[PDB]
């Protein structure tokens, strides 16, 4: 079932009742990853209680050497998923990984605050929530202060009840790539205004975008304060986009590569740290205004640099 | 007080052997270390030429030598006979030695030329930082006929010559890197003295840091006249000035990469190639942004540093 191969334990529950002890192997080990090969988790309910303390287990949880735990594909109900949550948080586990979850159900608001690892990392890739719209704001309930980077991966939603939507303290990297239906429009509707006070990086890669001051448009509309902004790999238009927007004043680096951009878009920063232009589709050598005040800049890949 | 020699961890053995002649019985301890350093506090080794046979062969180490797990050497400090370091050369040449490094070492006399060809380690790389030797122009033709073919990085430092008589110099097969870092004296004509025509063939990367360079372009004459090629060529570290230099030269064809970073630059220099993968001119005094024409069409440039950037 499970694997202690180095520091990872692919620890394996696919097949129907699974050999659990092998879990105990799965001690010791800094990396974890759980494949529910899409089975169902709901019989677990009326097996386990939620409010459970493991004496029994308690000083395990503690003692673990857990550190990056993933758990993929597996349809677990929402009482389940936050109890191994609430559990966790005893232990030391930085980083979670969800993905290919379909979670269900409600549950309960918790009773206590802050239960919960105390993660710095915490990535999501197509899960699904019983409600859809404040799946965001329930799952904070059980999630600790600290955390620093959130990666949100084909959503089915992310048009937030900001209103329910906390703080994020100490979240210093918002990654909302690969959410090709979110939009600059989609993006001001997931950027609660003011739960970001630390944001410095925003990534939205494959998210839709259309134009840069597009994109500023949303920025300004969520005011939003940043220092990086990537939106490689969006299939930019040659457009007016917004005709005017100023960026985040802490604005240094931007990332346009593999946009498939024709022409250096207009309603650029003034002034940038780095700015990324490679592989699109440029066929001549930008001219003098036409850029930015650059210190590190990337064309490698256009068109008008190949002499093939 | 019981400190012996070499030192070993599992791969680096450190060996000192300043001592007033006495203790070569440590090595043993190195046997199995992939690096290998070995310091003579400036000791002269002058009298083991009494002692030792240039030309005897160690069969009762020479096994070992075939066995030592030696990687990577570095000999520095010491007044060397060339005769032992030579000898040296020839009998590490059994081993798997890969890369040598002599620096701070005075290489005295004469030493006859090798009966056979290509009796030294198989190098890749080869390193001399301040090495002195007896003749001074020749040092590089005598020194390559212990050398094997594949030799793939030369990096010269503070060498007391690099006007070599390049008749004698050979081609050298494989080498790809040729560093000339840190000889200060060196310049724009001494450069062209130090790149024997037709010896370099499959030179790629040529660096020259602080080597007393002064254009960009002054530099891409001395390469035309070396009728040299290369992919990469590093400047950095020079005080290059503002100044025409060599208002016409084509630069080698398949350069893409030039390094003009911390030479104080003041102006984007003229003579520039006409394109470039990498062009970097970070931390050098631009007050103004460069404009369209001033520049290459670059695909990869930095700037990061200059004034003209600073907003403080
Ligand atoms: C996204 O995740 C869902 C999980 O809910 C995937 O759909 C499930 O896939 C498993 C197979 O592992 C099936 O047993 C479930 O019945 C599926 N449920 C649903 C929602 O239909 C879906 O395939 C994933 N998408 C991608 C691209 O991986
Ligand atoms: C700008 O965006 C590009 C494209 O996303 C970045 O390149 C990727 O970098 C990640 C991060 O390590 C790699 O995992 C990918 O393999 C890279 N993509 C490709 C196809 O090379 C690039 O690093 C960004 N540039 C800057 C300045 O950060
Ligand atoms: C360059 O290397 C030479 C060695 O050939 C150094 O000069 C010798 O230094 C030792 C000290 O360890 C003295 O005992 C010798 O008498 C010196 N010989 C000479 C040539 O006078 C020299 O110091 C090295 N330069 C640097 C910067 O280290
Ligand atoms: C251009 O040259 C500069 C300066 O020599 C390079 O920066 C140095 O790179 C070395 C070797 O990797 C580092 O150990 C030093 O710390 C760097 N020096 C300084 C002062 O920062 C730079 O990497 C070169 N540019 C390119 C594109 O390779
Ligand atoms: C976005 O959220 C608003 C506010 O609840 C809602 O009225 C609207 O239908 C939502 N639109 C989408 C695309 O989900
Ligand atoms: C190099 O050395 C030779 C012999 O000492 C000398 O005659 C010649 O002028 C030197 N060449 C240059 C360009 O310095």
């Amino acid at each position: 079932p499970c694997e202690l191969d180095e520091e990872s334990c692919s620890c394996n529950f696919s097949d129907p009742k699974p050999d659990w002890s092998s879990a105990f192997n799965c001690l010791g080990a800094a990396d974890v990853e759980l494949y529910g090969g899409g089975r169902s988790l709901e019989y677990l309910l009326k097996r386990v209680d939620t409010e459970a303390d493991l004496g029994q287990f308690t000083d395990i949880i503690k003692s673990l050497s857990l550190k990056r735990l993933t758990v993929r594909a597996a349809r677990i109900p929402s009482r389940i998923l936050f109890g191994a949550l609430r559990v966790l948080g005893i232990s030391g586990l930085q980083e979670l990984t969800l993905e290919n979850l379909e979670v269900t159900g409600t549950a309960p608001p918790p009773l206590l605050e802050a239960t919960g690892p105390d993660l710095n990392i915490l990535n999501l890739r197509n899960v699904s929530w019983a409600t859809r719209d404040a799946w965001l704001a329930e799952l904070q309930q059980w999630l600790k202060p600290g955390l620093k980077v959130l990666s949100i991966a084909q959503a089915h939603s992310l048009n937030f009840s900001c209103e329910q939507v906390r703080v994020f303290p100490a979240l210093s990297t918002l990654d909302l790539s690969d959410n090709p239906e979110l939009g600059e429009r989609g993006l001001i509707s997931a950027l609660c205004p003011l739960k970001f006070p630390t944001l410095q990086v925003l990534a939205l890669r494959n998210a839709g975008m259309e134009t840069p001051s597009g994109v500023c448009s949303a920025l300004a509309a969520a005011r939003v304060q940043l220092q990086g902004l990537d939106l490689s790999h969006n299939s930019l238009r040659d457009a007016a986009g917004a005709p005017s927007c100023d960026w985040p004043s802490q604005l240094n680096s931007l990332n346009l590569s593999f946009t498939g951009l024709k022409q250096v878009p207009k309603g650029l920063p003034a002034k940038l740290s780095v700015l990324d232009l490679s592989y699109n589709r440029l066929d001549r050598n930008p001219s003098p205004d036409e850029l930015p005040q650059v210190g590190n800049l990337s064309l490698k890949g256009n068109p008008f640099l190949d002499s093939e």
